[PDB]
């Protein structure tokens, strides 16, 4: 119902299930209730360095509908639902298979901040190393888990991907 | 469902949108979904001076909802419902036409701090002017919004624009 | 539709509606509506010593949900629901008649940190005598409620009083 | 160093110790080095309702400076100094002896939104009554200590007493 | 003792009096006893856009020390010191005089987030029209003041007040 | 001036530098100017799980102060001087040498909370975990820093790492 979004690859929304800078509660939404959910408290002093989500009406490589990093100015509260604009993508393999994280910034609409900010490779490398060191540590403590960190890629193959879980959900 | 409340005007329910003092994200509810979103991030570095939100089975003037600044001793977190009584209302023309804004304290069973709060001249004028000041310069940014902001007037006129608009919700 | 857990009632499912260490604001969630009221703000100084919220899908002996206080690592929205497991009830009779008020922790695939903590007498005693307190003093302000606090049981007399609110639920 | 206040006792210098709303941190100066110290978490699930400090070279009946109370719109850091006026005096006996403690608001020249309140009576009594019962509770759980709270008196009383302390530190 | 900053102006020390994003109290250091005070809190409903301080050792052309914004990932608590790189500085006139605010981001050594803001216009004009913005309203309600803002200067110009600053202390 | 503690090595003095669960601001004091300085934020999106300190008037191996991991209820805010008990420590070398991160609990008189906590196998092992993950994992985006941990050793190790650099101070 709140759909992918009109725009969908170039703006997509995005319902957010972790503020930025939160405290480690790893909330996600169930799909059968609309429920919100704690998963887990995370086991490692880390935290989400951008809000993060899904893209409704969406089915990814994994099965999941797409998971996506929002970079904001001040943290989006969970079950809030955000326009974003998709900027990059990290690649990565874990338990779950094939598990890449878009990287996305508000829509200008929404925040004219972030008007330059066009591909992922627009903003601080050692914030982007946080990214990936995030997703390869976070779960460190978690024996049954595993993340193999890829490279980044930039905003147009971030909307190929989108485009892809837009049309599996289709069929 | 929620409803303006039994006791409309003289008590009214408010779904709460915005907290008080908070960081500038203003979210704004979606009839057809239910659902929360981002409008915009505030790009002037002010915050909202009282919770803020709507009063649901309301039309105003133009054609929104009524927008009632709930003050209250704590922040009430955005998508809760809040039992409130109308203490004056601010008269101001933005870019939609007639966009008035009520002003409320707690209803007495959900805090009798404010007892003796029963018209805006009750508070305060410092705080009622940061009240005038913010809606008169935090849209200065947005070249294509404006707002000239009016007079206050007096708990019994804030009903009476609440009866109006319920009046309005029912034709 | 969230229920009470397919594992009740060795762990159940609690929605929280307020968040531990929180400043006052004593939300409550309307079984008609399915919206968060703000109940009140507590006109004492006082706050939830863990998070609070009930279990879906139970009559407990005052014809109210089951209520739960969960003990986190760190505060959960409300809103959000929480997988738990019982380790013990603080007895008490309020205004409302029996009360109690049941302690957990969040289930082991949640968080590992509580698995050693299975009765509430493993939890700090102070920490219990907090809880106490809490109850005995926090509506002293509130002239027609009163609250008389008993002693606490174990998980396996938890576990009863769940069962016997799911069963009364279920007639 | 910072002394009592030039205007003194219409207004006096306060130090703070703890901010209001705040987690039940309570800290205090010492004399000796001027460092800031945690002398206790409070074992009860108690805030302080008003920011709390002291009044620098005062020396109370007891022997320690006088504690005051600030009500202030927005918490205030420990070992900020803030410009107050007193406005009424709480009497209480506890394991200090025989104690009070000041309530003040912040000199108009610092917040004017208190610039009426001229008197305790002029703030509601719903929060007078809270301040009362956070002192007559907050160290219930510590058998070493007790606290037996009196009455309030005007501001009239508390800038006497206030006046008493400087004379005496100046002796 | 803290100095202004061995590699200034390149690089100088900004010791914090309000943290970025905060409620709106205004803390100031007082040079006689090296305390924190209340200035005041802002009547208006606005905040920092980024943390605030002062050059120590600097005399600016109205008297006090160089004022300082110190942009950050995350808010610097008052009376924290951090090594910053000026950018750029806002003219503006105001009831201090002939005012200016240095713009500044943390040294690389301490973020290299910021490390290629080389000056002002490196960073998003939406922004520095907030801070702009800030400063022609914070005070539109104290009518015994008023503040006249000018134009953005680039980094070699706040370099160049900044050493100024520093010969006039050394006089 | 304030000292290693009275009762050292059983009880010994704090001085916080980060709090608890805090934003990955990395405070430092400073022993010429006793001035809080800010060394970095990290680079990570990594917090700090205890509080965060070292013990006044000791010389550890590597030339520094003992460094404390303060585990506690709330955060402390950096600047606070709080009274623990050293229950373990873990050895690690990093780029500071031969280095070692005692754990502590506030001392009973502070909080009666963690009276029952010994040894640092008496916490979660979960938890522990945590923080040997922590210092494993928060440097890695700083290649001219490197960290290699070893194990925990218990209260009695504690004791006598702090007792030496007591003594190494003294000569």
């Amino acid at each position: 119902d709140i759909g992918s979004g009109s725009n969908a690859p170039e703006e997509v929304n995005v319902v957010i299930e972790v503020s930025q800078d939160s405290h480690p509660v790893k909330y996600e939404f169930d799909e059968k209730n609309g429920a919100l959910w704690v998963d887990r408290f995370l086991p490692t002093a880390m935290y989400y360095p951008c809000n993060y989500g899904f893209i409704p009406n969406t089915i990814a490589g994994d099965g999941d509908p797409v998971d996506v990093l929002v970079l904001a100015r001040f943290p989006v509260m969970p079950g809030a639902v955000i326009c974003v604009r998709p900027v990059g993508v990290l690649m990565m393999n874990d338990e779950k298979g094939e598990d890449a994280k878009v990287l996305a910034v508000p829509a200008t609409k929404v925040d004219q901040y972030y008007g330059n900010i066009v591909n992922y490779s627009d903003l601080p490398s050692s914030f982007l190393d946080s990214i990936s060191h995030f997703f390869s540590f976070y779960k460190k403590l978690e024996k049954d888990k595993f993340v193999s960190v890829g490279c980044w890629q930039d905003a147009a193959s971030a909307k190929e991907l989108i485009r892809s879980a837009i049309i599996a959900a289709k069929k």
